[PDB]
């Protein structure tokens, strides 16, 4: 029961790949230690192939089936609708990979007759054929990291026509079912503000709180055929149109369970029998399966008063402590159970008794003070990776502007405000690109966002205090300064100086640019303004935001 089998054909690139950090006239203003930053390339795909390839054994017990039964009960309450071809098309990102059958993403988005004709013929084939494996492409991802080198992650995805069909059959399901089945434990429903609030309240709810994150080693490759059939049975609990049921059976049999793996040059690379990382159901499937296995493992480990927070395979548990030594033993049994369920650990879970020492979705809780001196909890992270990616993005336009994603989700943090906002607004002013819409990915979905709308977006996800936090914690200040020394990033005093300039330059522009000056950089001046609610923030359609996760799912808003 191997996760993959291979032919020896290489996982090839589409385009030229750079691994070394590109340097331009802006690079040194952000980061001097250039040799510490690299991008992954297809050249490391062979090592990843080794890592993701292993035998899965699964031992399923009554705790597993009990939880599953409970999950299906909740799933039966869901009604989902089929999308029209045209609805599905409009959810397609403008730069999504083109079909093999003579059309591309902009063809799909424009409802070009050729595209829509192909999609109708794909749909009809799903309805008629529930057996034939569907072809997928396997590609190496190019992502940027700091040293101390990771091999490239793999992405496996079916043809554009199929992807539109997935949307038609399952978009409403994957959008609505996770929150119904998992309620408050479903992470992708929450803005950052809502997530910190859930974490802090959950911690406070316990008499003696203990918490841990569980890291599954290569979660996608631990997902078995059983797991994928169980996912399908959950989806099938929904109130669905007859064509939707047939299409979901067909996609499950022909695509989700497994299939052939073709490189960008058309050569067969092998065969997958685990989760495809690049399908509509990757996030929803991962979340449900992670939740099922973890909920049953909690019961196996007799952890008391378990509260879970699950975003795909990212799992945090907060529960009642039994003292340190017993907690350690309980975690060992939790892991044993997970392992029997085919989700063994990368790093062994560590129990934590301070909420701020728990990392989940790569973030920890920390504390600052708002304008009134009130303590405010917010989410932050070690800024090394964000800054290494910012440095790549200073010299190269990328399909995913991670800095924008980071300014949005980590707006309240010391490092996003002082460094990211300052640096990137300086660049945008110089190139007259304040108004130019840019793509970023939040909870796996693509969003086209104009930088001038940042203040309103930040207000809506975080509140006005995002523009007012001060008196950050010693350990957080210390982590940021340390990171800046490691990377050769100028110290925070330099950034304050530049922000004052950027702020002025922005106010000179007037209008929405001045509003950016006023809100984003009020921390940089000594005569602070009073920041009042933004009129445009009440008008923003932030629907689409924080309903669900869609990593690998080819979704655009
Ligand atoms: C303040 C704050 C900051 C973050 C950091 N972020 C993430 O972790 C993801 C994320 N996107 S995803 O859906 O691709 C995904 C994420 C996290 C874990 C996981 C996944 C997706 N999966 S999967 C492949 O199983 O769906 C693995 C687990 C994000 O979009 C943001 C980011 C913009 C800064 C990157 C998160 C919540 C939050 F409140």
């Amino acid at each position: 029961h191997m996760s993959y089998t291979w032919t020896g054909a290489l996982i090839t690139p589409c385009a030229a790949e750079e691994s070394k950090l590109p340097i331009n006239a802006l690079s040194n203003s952000l980061l001097r230690h250039h040799n510490m930053v690299y991008a992954t390339t297809s050249r490391s795909a062979g090592l990843r192939q080794k890592k993701v390839t292993f035998d899965r054994l699964q031992v399923l017990d009554d705790h597993y089936r009990d939880v599953l039964k409970e999950m299906k009960a909740k799933a039966s309450t869901v009604k989902a609708k089929l999308l029209s071809v045209e609805e599905a098309c409009k959810l397609t990102p403008p730069h999504s990979a083109k079909s093999k059958f003579g059309y591309g993403a902009k063809d799909v988005r424009n409802l070009s007759s050729k595209a829509v004709n192909h999609i109708h013929s794909v749909w009809k084939d799903l309805l008629e054929d529930t057996v034939t494996p569907i072809d997928t492409t396997i590609m190496a991802k190019n992502e940027v990291f700091c040293v101390q080198r990771k091999p490239a992650r793999l992405i496996v995805f079916p043809d554009l026509g199929v992807r539109v069909c997935e949307k038609m059959a399952l978009y409403d399901v994957v959008s609505t079912l996770p929150q119904v089945v998992m309620g408050s434990s479903y992470g992708f429903q929450y803005s950052p503000g809502q997530r910190v609030e859930f974490l802090v309240n959950t911690w406070k709810s316990k008499k003696n709180p203990m918490g841990f994150s569980y890291d599954t080693r290569c979660f996608d490759s631990t997902v078995t055929e059983n797991d994928i059939r169980v996912e399908e049975s959950i989806y099938q609990c929904c109130d669905l149109a007859p064509e939707a049921r047939q299409a979901i059976k067909s996609l499950t049999e022909r695509l989700y369970i497994g299939g052939p793996l073709t490189n960008s040059k058309g050569q067969n690379c092998g065969y997958r029998r685990c989760r495809a990382s690049g399908v509509l159901t990757t996030s929803c499937g991962n979340t449900l399966t992670c939740y099922l296995k973890a909920s049953a493992a909690c019961r196996a480990a007799k952890l008391q008063d378990c509260t879970m927070l699950v975003n795909g395979d990212d799992l945090v548990v907060i529960c009642e402590s039994a003292g340190t030594q017993e907690d350690a033993a309980s975690l060992r049994v939790f892991t044993e159970a997970m392992t029997r369920y085919s989700a063994p650990p990368g790093d062994p879970p560590q129990p934590e008794y301070d909420l701020e020492l728990i990392t989940s979705c790569s973030s920890n809780v920390s504390v600052a003070h708002d304008a009134s001196g009130k303590r405010v909890y917010y989410l932050t992270r070690d800024p090394t990776t964000p800054l290494a990616r910012a440095a790549w993005e200073t010299a190269r336009h990328t399909p995913v502007n991670s800095w924008l994603g980071n300014i949005i989700m980590y707006a309240p943090t010391l490092w996003a405000r002082m460094i990211l906002m300052t640096h990137f607004f300086s660049i945008l002013l110089a190139q007259e690109q304040l108004e130019k819409a840019l793509d970023c990915q939040i909870y796996g979905a693509c969003y086209s966002i104009e930088p001038l709308d940042l203040p309103q977006i930040i207000e809506r996800l975080h509140g006005l205090s995002a523009f007012s936090l001060h008196s950050y914690s010693p350990g957080e200040i210390n982590r940021v300064a340390s990171c800046l020394r490691k990377l050769g990033v100028p110290p925070l005093r330099v950034w304050r100086h530049r922000a004052r300039s950027v702020r002025a330059r922005l106010l000179s522009q007037g209008g929405r640019a001045a509003t950016c000056g006023k809100y984003l950089f009020n921390w940089a001046v000594k005569t602070k303004l009073k920041l009042t609610p933004i009129p445009a923030a009440s008008r923003l359609d932030l629907s689409g935001w924080f309903v669900a996760g869609y990593s690998g799912g080819d979704i655009y808003h």
